[PDB]
């Protein structure tokens, strides 16, 4: 039943529908929203040394090396 839904570090931004975190983004490592999540790390293996291929396993709540 987990992985619907929003973490606590999220913003309202990320809260509301559209993604307002276009240009308002603070949210943590409980987000999985690639609306704001964006990652550099590529399928093929980490780059950045979080363990990640994609904002779709980006524990980087933005501000790292792959950011
Ligand atoms: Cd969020
Ligand atoms: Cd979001
Ligand atoms: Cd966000
Ligand atoms: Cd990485
Ligand atoms: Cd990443
Ligand atoms: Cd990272």
């Amino acid at each position: 039943g987990s992985g619907k839904g929003k973490g606590e570090k999220c913003t309202s931004a990320c809260r509301s529908e559209p993604c307002q975190c276009g240009s308002k983004c603070q949210c943590g490592e409980g987000c999985t929203c690639a609306a704001c999540k964006t990652c550099n790390c590529t399928s093929d293996g980490c780059k950045c040394g979080k363990e990640c291929t994609g904002p779709d396993s980006c524990k980087c709540g933005s501000s790292c090396s792959c950011k």
